[PDB]
């Protein structure tokens, strides 16, 4: 029996057969409890729904269809379409899970196709993404990096103290940023960031304690989007990206991974190098613990669009 | 008689009695060589005149009373109504000057301004004193410039070891564009250091940056970059949310240059700006190497709510 949570709230239903499997929850982002978190930032007015929200909805399905048969990657994310959460009546985000095995060999499975949509029926189809049952293959070989990702946060840190680099603090990097997008309070998290333009590379210190956090979840969509604003971050903040003209937005990655708790009492070490200038970059983006591996996103993946195409898109 | 430039295109009055005399002129800021110009920022989508262009106005006033009966000092500027260049037809800027004198005009060494648009009254928008004024201050500040050059080297020493702030320029008016998007003729600040716990900035301004056609007593959009300086050190500190209040032009004390602002050379300018009534202000000083270019005395900035703002504006 899969638990109901701030972001997840019934099942719609569930479906076990010889082939396959089907799961489908619903998750009504009007809800009190959820409506604000829902609204992750506002562009040109118009709140919206992050990546992060998908993701969390995706860890709680992919840990429950797992364990009525140990990590789980949310992998391949793509989000085609926005979602502006309107607060106007009922929202229905729901969140379909399927699954594919030969006769007998349910057990075996290691991944299943999750699709998000929102309802009245049809409204619009949001994203998709496939929850993988992993090894910790990728995990051991992080933890044997750490060294390696603490001496290039260390290096951007002597950078900026010979004045090389960029370091913002947190309401500084906000307003370097608002022209283009504001934040829920609850996801400026972002207390630092030390940014090397030439290679897009950044370090930050995400303090989750800087809002407010209250629900059950299974990856707070807050702190989850902070961990990707470091490497939208490090991309928009170049002095010779104009934001007016074109910004880099979400567009999904490759693979997500959480090994330890994403806790609201503490702050967190993210680093990112992210890819040069097709219309996309890509790179990976790593969160730690002091010594330990936190987090990993495999493949982040931004894509450069007009602003005011943005807009339009949106106002529509 | 007075030259007609870019800023100030026609003589509308001219009159004088024994105890003082007027001069009104006028500008259509619709020109089509000045209306590009007149445009210094966008707020909220809306064109606004910067005060230097009433500065530049001003200027040429007052040279040519002056020479009619040798700093002149633009002095008590008080900016109070935005102006607005629509673009649509005619928008006629009237400055009118006038003098006193007891019975004695030769000794005269100030006269009143004012700005004010006409269709036919429109809106008053700013006042201020030209004086024609010593070079005591000229002199002063010539033995300071040591003391500036220092102010500069030890912001430049923060920076280099990671204390204070440095903004390119494209940065810089990034950090800015929620609250103004300015005429690319006005994004003329190369490179700004801030000192956020003192407002204290250093910045090159660089003239070359922009496009400066026409002919000026002081070119609006070299001026309104000396003034970024100031604003940009009060707007840009980590703890004033340019999202609910910001700190805008207000106008100042006064203001001398001391040599051409010429638009293939880049400066050096500092400030020092107070701490936060709901006024601030501080001086601001522009240097070319070693030599004082120009000065401005209590500059001042008001802090307004952001929204109040948008609201003025957009009615
Ligand atoms: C400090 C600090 C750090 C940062 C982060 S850097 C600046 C920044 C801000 C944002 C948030 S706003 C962009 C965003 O992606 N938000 C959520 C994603 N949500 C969607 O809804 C898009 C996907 N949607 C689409 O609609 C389409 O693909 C679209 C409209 C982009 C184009 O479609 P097409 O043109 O092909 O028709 N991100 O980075 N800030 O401060
Ligand atoms: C690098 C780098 C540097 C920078 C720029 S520096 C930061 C900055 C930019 C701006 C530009 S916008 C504010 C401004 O003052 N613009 C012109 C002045 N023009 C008026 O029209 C006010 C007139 N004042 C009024 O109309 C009223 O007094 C009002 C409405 C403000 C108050 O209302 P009231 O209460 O009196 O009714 N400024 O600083 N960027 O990158």
């Amino acid at each position: 029996e899969i638990k109901t949570t701030t972001t997840l709230h019934r099942v719609v239903e569930e479906t076990t057969k010889p082939l396959g499997a089907t799961l489908v929850v619903e998750t009504d982002i009007s809800r009190k409890d959820v409506n604000g978190l829902a609204r992750g930032h506002l562009v040109d007015g118009i709140p919206l729904c992050t990546p992060s929200f998908y993701a969390d909805i995706a860890m709680q399905v992919g840990q429950y269809s797992m364990q009525r048969l140990g990590l789980v990657d949310v992998s391949d994310m793509v989000v085609d379409k926005a979602l502006v959460p309107h607060g106007k009546g009922p929202q229905l985000l729901r969140t379909t899970l399927t699954m594919e095995w030969p006769p007998k060999a349910a057990a075996t499975t290691r991944s299943a196709k999750v699709k998000f949509a929102t309802y009245f029926k049809l409204d619009t189809e949001h994203a998709s993404c496939t929850v993988r049952f992993t090894s910790d293959a990728q995990l051991k070989s992080l933890r044997r990096s750490v060294s390696e990702y603490k001496t290039h946060i260390r290096q951007l840190h002597d950078g900026h103290a010979k004045g090389q680099f960029m370091r913002y603090n947190r309401k500084t990097g906000y307003k370097l940023m608002s022209s283009m997008a504001r934040f829920n309070p609850d996801y400026m998290l972002l207390d630092y960031l030390v940014l090397n333009e030439a290679e897009n590379e950044a370090a930050s210190g995400v303090d989750f304690s800087l809002g407010s956090s209250e629900g059950t979840f299974a990856a707070h969509p807050a702190h989850v989007d902070a961990i990707t604003q470091v490497a939208g971050f490090a991309m928009n903040a170049n002095d010779n990206v104009d934001i007016e003209k074109q910004v880099y937005v979400n567009h999904g990655w490759d693979s997500f991974q959480i090994y330890q708790p994403l806790d609201n009492s503490k702050s967190y070490q993210v680093y990112t190098k992210m890819g040069q200038a097709n219309d996309l970059v890509h790179g990976d983006v790593v969160v730690l613990d002091g010594e330990q591996i936190v987090a990993f996103f495999r493949g982040l993946t931004l894509r450069s669009v007009p602003r005011g195409a943005l807009r339009v898109v949106l106002q529509t």
